[PDB]
C-alpha cells in the first residue's frame, strides 16, 4: 500500500536525449531513428529572444552551425527543417537505442513524466498534469528547453510534451512534438498570460479513490448527491464540470472499492465546504488533482512496463 | 523555476532488474556482474512467513529450484549464499548492462529514488527519505520485494535500500544490500512496531530556501534566534534537534539566497508557533522535511548524471 506521485521508467527516454549547439545557444534534442527535434529557438541570440523572426534567422544558418552531441559522438547534420516552434536535424545515423513510439498531443487534465535534462543529460524525472490552462507546474532551469513529457505503454513511449519557457506566474509552457504549442503561447521573451486554472474534478475524485484504498475513509458520508447537485457546488469552488464520460471513467475505481461515483463526489462536497478539520488526505492537507483515474489503477495493480 | 519532487533517472538501474522464482513465490532481483541479489524470503511459502526458519529452509532449496529471468532470457544460478536477509544468486553470465556502483548505508533524513518494480520490471520511480524511525513512506503492493532505492552520483550508482516489507501503520521497511535492515525490522509476518517519528528539521530549512528561491517569501521575518532557543520550540513539536553540523550543510544554500541559516530557523520557528494561516508554501499547506540540502541545490542549479 501507499500511494506516491510516481514517474514512469526513463530509461527509453534517456537513450534518446542529445546536445544540440547552435553559436552561444545550447539546450537538449531528442533523437529518434535519424531525426532530432528541438525547439527552434536554439538558433537565437539572447538579442534575437525578445522578437525572433524564425524564418529569417534560419536562413543565417547552414548545417554545419547546428552541433549535434550524443554522449561524446558528435552527430553529423545533414539538413534542417522548422515545423512549427520545433526544429527538426537530419543526421547521419538512426539512433540505435530509438524505441518503439509516437507522437501525440494530449487533454487537459492528463498526466505525463518529464525527464529534465541538460546539456543532452538526464537530471531527474517527475510527474506533471497539463492544466486546464493548458500549462504545467513543472521544475525548468535554464539549459532545460528541449526536455521532454512522455507516457509508456508496455513497451511504445508516447511522447506528448517538449519544454520551451516559463510564464510570469511560475508555471511553464511547450509544444507538442511537431512543434505546435499547448495554450496560447508563443516563444518569445514577452508578458503571457495564461488563463484561469480550474481544478480537475475527475482526478480529485481518483485521488480520493486512492485515499480509501490506502486507510484514508475518514470523509466518507452517509448522504449520497446527484451530477448536477454535484455540478452547482463544484463551479462556486472553480472545479472542472463533472460529465457522465468522467463518471465512466471513474467506474472501475468504483467497482473495485464498492462506493458509487455519486457517493464520494458526495463526499467531495462536503470537503469542498467544510475543509479537512485537522485531518489529511494520502498525507496531503490539500485536494490534489494531478492524478488521473488510469494513474490510479496503475500504481494500485502494480501495472509495470 | 519550480520545485517538485523530482527522482533520479532510472535507465542504469532498470537494465539490472530481473525476476526471480522459487517455487510459488516470485519477486524482484538485482542483477550485477554475475550476482543476482534478492530477499530471502524469496524461499518461503505462505505459511512459511509466519516464523521462517531461513537457515532451515534454504537447506531445502538448490540451485535448480531458483528461476531467475531477465527480459525473457533465463539465466541459470549456479550458487547460492544467505547473507543477512538477501539472497545472492551467482548466474552464469554477467549482467552487460552493469553500471559503476557502490552499495551504501544511508543515514536517516537522506533520500533516495526507488524503482518499484513487479515480475521484473519496472513500473515507476519516485523519492523517499528514510525517516528517522527507520521507516520510508513509500507505495509498495506484494510482488513489489527485491525493488531497489538508489542515488546517481554522475555515472555512479550507489545502492542504499532493498524493499521486504509493509508495516501495520502502512510504511515500509528494508535492508541495504548486504541485507541489515533499517531499523529494529524482521523479515517474518508479525505486528511490527516503528517508533515515533520525527520531523527532519534540516530538511524543512532546506525546502524553505526552495520556496524563497521560488518566489514563496511572505514566511521570512526580521529576527534572527539562537539554535539553543530555537531548538527549545522544535522539540515541543517534535522536530529533531538543529546541530552546528546541520548549520554548516546549510551553509551553502544561505550564501546562494542571502538569507542566514539562523534567519531561516527564526522564519522556522514563527511558522511552528503560528501556523500557515491557510497560506502554502510551494503549494504545500503542511511543512514538507523530504529535500536535503542536496536535493534543493542539485534541482535549483541543475546538476546532470
Ligand atoms: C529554455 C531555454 C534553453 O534551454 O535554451 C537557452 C539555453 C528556457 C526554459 C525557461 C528558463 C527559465 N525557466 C524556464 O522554463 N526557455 C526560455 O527561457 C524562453 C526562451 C523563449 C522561448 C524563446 N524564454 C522564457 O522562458 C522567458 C519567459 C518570460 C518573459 C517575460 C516575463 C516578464 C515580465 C517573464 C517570463
Ligand atoms: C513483498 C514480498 C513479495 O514480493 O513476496 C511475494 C513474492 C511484500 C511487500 C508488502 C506486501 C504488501 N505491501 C508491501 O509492501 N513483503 C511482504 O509481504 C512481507 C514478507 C515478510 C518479510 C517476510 N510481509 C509483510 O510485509 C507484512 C507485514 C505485516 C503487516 C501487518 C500485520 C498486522 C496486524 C502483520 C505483518
Amino acid at each position: 500500500s501507499g500511494f506516491r506521485k510516481m514517474a514512469f521508467p526513463s530509461g527509453k527516454v534517456e537513450g534518446c536525449m542529445v546536445q544540440v549547439t547552435c553559436g552561444t545557444t545550447t539546450l537538449n534534442g531528442l533523437w529518434l531513428d535519424d531525426v532530432v527535434y528541438c525547439p527552434r529557438h536554439v538558433i537565437c541570440t539572447s538579442e534575437d529572444m525578445l522578437n525572433p523572426n524564425y524564418e529569417d534567422l534560419l536562413i543565417r544558418k547552414s548545417n554545419h552551425n547546428f552541433l549535434v552531441q550524443a554522449g561524446n559522438v558528435q552527430l553529423r547534420v545533414i539538413g534542417h527543417s522548422m515545423q512549427n516552434c520545433v526544429l527538426k536535424l537530419k543526421v547521419d545515423t538512426a539512433n540505435p537505442k530509438t524505441p518503439k513510439y509516437k507522437f501525440v498531443r494530449i487533454q487537459p487534465g492528463q498526466t505525463f513524466s518529464v525527464l529534465a535534462c541538460y546539456n543532452g543529460s538526464p537530471s531527474g524525472v517527475y510527474q506533471c498534469a497539463m492544466r486546464p490552462n493548458f500549462t504545467i507546474k513543472g521544475s525548468f532551469l535554464n539549459g532545460s528547453c528541449g526536455s521532454v513529457g512522455f507516457n509508456i505503454d508496455y513497451d511504445c513511449v508516447s511522447f506528448c510534451y517538449m519544454h520551451h519557457m516559463e510564464l510570469p506566474t511560475g508555471v511553464h509552457a511547450g509544444t507538442d512534438l511537431e512543434g505546435n504549442f499547448y495554450g496560447p503561447f508563443v516563444d518569445r521573451q514577452t508578458a503571457q498570460a495564461a488563463g484561469t486554472d480550474t481544478t480537475i474534478t475527475v482526478n480529485v475524485l481518483a485521488w480520493l479513490y486512492a485515499a480509501v484504498i490506502n486507510g484514508d475513509r475518514w470523509f466518507l458520508n452517509r448522504f449520497t448527491t446527484t451530477l448536477n447537485d454535484f455540478n452547482l457546488v463544484a463551479m462556486k469552488y472553480n472545479y472542472e464540470p463533472l460529465t457522465q464520460d468522467h463518471v465512466d471513467i471513474l467506474g472501475p475505481l468504483s467497482a473495485q472499492t464498492g462506493i458509487a461515483v455519486l457517493d464520494m463526489c458526495a463526499s467531495l462536497k462536503e470537503l469542498l465546504q467544510n475543509g479537512m478539520n485537522g485531518r489529511t488526505i494520502l498525507g496531503s492537507a490539500l485536494l490534489e488533482d494531478e492524478f488521473t483515474p488510469f494513474d490510479v489503477v496503475r500504481q494500485c495493480s502494480g501495472v509495470t512496463f
